[PDB]
């Protein structure tokens, strides 16, 4: 209504200043549930958005979509409408070996494989998260007790290609990201996800907070498969993370 | 059950080997209701996709979501179901004074200004549209006496600042319209061995009605069958 | 003389709209045989022009010479002179194992292996064929009964290395290359030429039409050598259908 | 002896872990006299190094002389050593209108507008600080009452030209400062497996003292060990 | 026979192991002219060659045709056939104001504008002349008392747009000339274990006769055996 | 004093045009020794100057310390200070087997592996020697009887992964510079070194002469390894040529 695309007014978000953004619309109504008063304002596209109460404090939780042209929509009509403090809420898997699932991943940085972010600072500019939103996951999953890693996330324009997949249709990748995932493997990139490179080099371009953390559920370097119920534990313990870390934000 | 989005398995298709790929659900429906026997088969994030008969074959109708990147996921999710054809249909403004709103695009290939068409191919590697995909749009839109152009379209990963809103060099070069999928699309299939075709109504020109383009796209498809 | 190169005047084209536009001088004066009342024009380097008549109107056949410069000299000049529909013939080796000696390439778009395009629009955008040549070239085939194939052609500023030929005094080719050819084959391109992504690119940029159609004399992932006069024949085949594209484009 | 610059062997360690980076090796003398026991090991073109001792754990303090390429043999020639956390501390101006002379920075991150953090890493890369160093270091400013802005810093070739000396671009997109080192160590560290972290004093602000930064660098390293 | 293009054998050479590369047929038959017993030998398409003798020794003159592709052609194919050192000969513009029409240039190393010269070195590699053949040159003109300049030409693939024709960088930075092909040539032999050396007499300059360049690259050539 | 790192005025220079510039302060006495009445002008950071003279003129002999960035500070000042001449000297490691120790290397051109360069000209633009400076050292090379080779030098912004070396911390080199030795020795490169690409090309792009030459001291290609005073008498032979060159350049 006053934005484009999330079919949302100012007055809606009560004067809310902090925003937990999942990707998937379904986790928007189990991460407000956490909190006081969870109440569903709207549902448009992928964009499903619920406001709730922290500490007395109004907080908004919305559903980004899928990759960075989604997102930057999602982040900048919320930017729009006075969210300053950004937390991603993820589930991933791990591209290093160490990297167990149900461990947690706070980002610091993120590998721009990407085209969105480019519209908003050259490559050169790093995607960085904010130090306070880092420090509050950080804190917010050691009070939990989560073994957790802090460090660089390769983000990826694609799920297939770009993440150097090859069971796929063709069974090709193309000469840039061939041998691509050992490289990044060698340089201590955690995992791959394909939203925050657009996430955190447009906050951090333009004056925002933005953190992210995710819960791993899978490892495609373990011969291991996840088990069932551990894979819905760790989604449950990472969106108690991203509230608790909220908290400490407001 | 068979991909790792979509929530189709190879059954589901029933021998499909063409589908339709527009942006959104509300636009997976009313494609689907022009063909004979449409079924809805699966809504998961983005991806909501439906069933259908066009002259005693099976074609599929899935949603892409915003942007290259969700796109690719579809496409090659698609793909590995079975699925060699693709046709998109959009809704765009164009960039040309001459083109009028109700006018039809179809697409001959793509600037690419996005980043997942990078991820199939180099930049030098064009985002060109399948031949007969191109044709039977082209046929189909002459068909119910729409006006049509053909040309290229600029594709990009921006919704506003890719489009000029508070660098006339597309307007310069002939481009005829803006929009964010075909530039992924129209590569990922080219550089693939997958046909792809793309078309879109025009609903808005800076220098001066969509039920059309989805009946089009639904008469291309029984062409390329 | 009202050009820089071709030698040509206004009035000597006599209104002519359409050119066809082969490499090699040596085979204008057998193109402008086809048609009514071939005239030899003129004759400056490599830049070779005849004049003839396809049903009742003045047509254009103009030699291009070897690579992108060139080209854009010949394409420019004859732009000038009031042509705005280009037709490209050629002869060309193929890159696919079931493309045979004597079938028929028409090329939809070219990969721009070259340096001259980008000075007609950024290499973002695409070496596109018109639409009607297109349509003109693959229907003149088809009624001829050849065996056609419609795709992607490979344009490059060299015969040597950016065609991944190792068969050279050197032995090497630069990285960028190296693999290349595989790769392409890969993406289902079709032929290695020379010029098309210039021709493409500059009339597609500045509103002019353009298309290419090229007979098969030679493919070098076959075994089999090509027989002496199915060349020749599959030259004149290729001949015939540009003529043939042209009336329809009149 | 064990390296091809510095000079220095694996014993002249003594078992130290941690290294501090700054340019010049006056500063080097400066910040070893703040800890137990300062040795000086070597003196080898650009490269002067100190061994000193923290909490009863060998430290090393070494200059890296000008520029990512100079600062690139140190690290890796450290590295070979055993040393595993670089520490780098500098002067600089600040580019932001609330930013004092007084003030720290602490970098989270820097601009790679160098030409040797691409021999590291190609540049999609971010030229990341370690988590554990910047919590160090922004500890330790607080612990003796620093005014402290933490956040991105550029990095260049030049020391002019790269600085407005006869655009404004990284002003308006935050970029707290500009120097010439970061980008090198942050990349090169981030991406071999080695923990860096940077912090600079404000000597000059174009919109409106230096002991303190290498205070906090050394009580930084103190938490590290 | 035995090459794709130039229609030429080995044997037609008799030992030549030098070639001088003009990119006209007019300008072939000029230079060979100026030889002993000179004979043409073939011409296909762009692709005029002759053979003559200096000091008892044969030498080729084949012209390149327009641009980098065509002369990549022209230089593989006679290096194919045992020839080792390149000369090219050509009249230019000048863009330095102290530099007359009538002067002569010889080429040290060229800025690469062009698209083949990455054919064969990536960007950073240097489009440099070598150092005999660029000694030959300078000598021989300074024989006849030519006025030289000795510099960097810039190389581009058109004609009119990358040479102003309705930016003054090249000019600030020293550049002397506008042609099309030395990059191509230079980096191609630089790159390949190839001599090659390049001069041009000045026909026009903005800021304000060639049969000397085609004896200068001549008696270049003789003292090149 | 009149430039803000050398610490020298204008009057020091004695009205000196020529510059010999080494990268070691260790190396600026033993040079300016070779020539008359040296005196010592400043030492800062690694920026030592001395003055002599040669022929009854003014000489400068500074060092440039390692790297691009460290060699503009002392180009550009020294520009400023009135110098139009700049001789680099150096010892380094070949890259051809054919290159033996005690070799001599002349510079024509660098590959530009660096950063610094791309703020005097485009990457297109050649790190290009003087011809008079390259001729100088070549005759004076020669007039010593020194074995000589003149062609091009890779100038990197590190001495580890920019020179393809594995045996480091990591072990590891990106793929930019993978198989990157092997591709400069298939093209002639001679040797790598850190400081060209930044001198040579800031001094082409700004109507300044320069040149290189450099003592052979070791060759990776080869299995003998150098001698010790071998080492210490190609470094003097090197000296010699510079000084020699710069009599024919004042």
């Amino acid at each position: 209504s006053d934005v484009f695309h999330l079919g949302l007014t100012k007055n809606d978000l009560q004067g809310a200043q902090l925003a937990i953004v999942p990707g998937d619309p379904e986790r928007v109504e189990k991460i407000a549930a956490l909190m006081d008063k969870p109440v569903k304002l709207a549902s448009h596209r992928e964009f499903t958005s619920w406001r709730a109460e922290l500490d007395g404090k109004a907080v908004i939780v919305c559903s980004t979509g899928i990759g960075g042209p989604s997102t930057s929509i999602a982040v900048e009509e919320l930017a729009q409408l006075g969210i300053r403090t950004f937390l991603r809420i993820g589930t991933t898997g791990a591209i290093q070996p160490h990297i167990n699932v149900g461990d947690v991943l706070v980002t610091t940085a993120s590998v721009r494989l990407d085209g969105a972010s480019l519209h908003f600072a050259p490559m050169e500019f790093p995607a960085v998260a904010d130090f306070a939103c880092t420090t509050a996951l950080v804190e917010a999953a050691k009070s939990i007790g989560a073994t957790t890693h802090v460090g660089v996330t390769a983000s990826s324009d694609t799920f297939y290609p770009g993440q150097e997949r090859y069971d796929t249709y063709s069974g090709r990748v193309v000469r840039r990201f061939k041998g691509s995932m050992e490289e990044w493997q060698a340089m201590g990139v955690m995992n791959y996800e394909m939203e925050s490179a657009t996430l955190l080099t447009m906050c951090a371009s333009q004056g925002l907070r933005a953190g992210m953390v995710a819960g791993v559920i899978v490892n495609r370097t373990q011969q291991e498969i996840p088990n069932a119920e551990t894979m819905k534990q760790t989604e449950s313990h990472a969106v108690k993370i991203v509230v608790e870390a909220a908290r400490r934000l407001l």
